[PDB]
RNA sequence: GUGCUCGCUUCGGCAGCACAUAUACUAAAAUUGGAACGAUACAGAGAAGAUUAGCAUGGCCCCUGCGCAAGGAUGACA
């Protein structure tokens, strides 16, 4: 029983540690260790890009209790939406 | 199905007759798994002897001292 995979509704905070300097010593945990950490994952990943193809692989959205299989959307919904922004704007 | 029986029988039909003789990895779909030497991160002299300083031992030749063994030549009247 896997749900389908849905669209992270949250920007990433891919940029929110830049310049800040962490310094790591043998105790410190690999949740504040440099770089990205999957707290879902337990896995320490050192770039941007390799951190979003983590958060976009087979093993992270498993985890998640998540598949490979996207929402087939229909014509009501995505007119809906439409009329949805044309309202909010 | 086509065509034919001097058949029943009517052109509405029926019974029999000649030919037809054994396709398919068969599959459209089902699902959950295990996964780089590709990137980034680290290290990166990515090919050398893996050393040189004294003293003592060991070999050869003298010199000196002590010991052992066997010896050579010489010296001393009252």
């Amino acid at each position: 029983k896997r749900e389908l995979l849905r669209h992270r509704d949250y920007k990433v905070d891919l940029e929110s540690k830049l310049g800040k300097t962490i310094v790591i010593t043998k105790t410190t945990p690999q949740s504040e260790m440099g770089g990205y950490y999957c707290n879902v994952c337990d896995c320490v990943v050192k770039d941007s890009i390799n951190f979003l193809d983590h958060i976009n692989g087979k093993k992270h959205q498993r985890n998640l209790g998540m598949s490979m299989r996207v929402e087939r959307s229909t014509l009501d919904q995505v007119k809906k939406r439409f009329e949805v922004n044309k309202k909010k704007m």
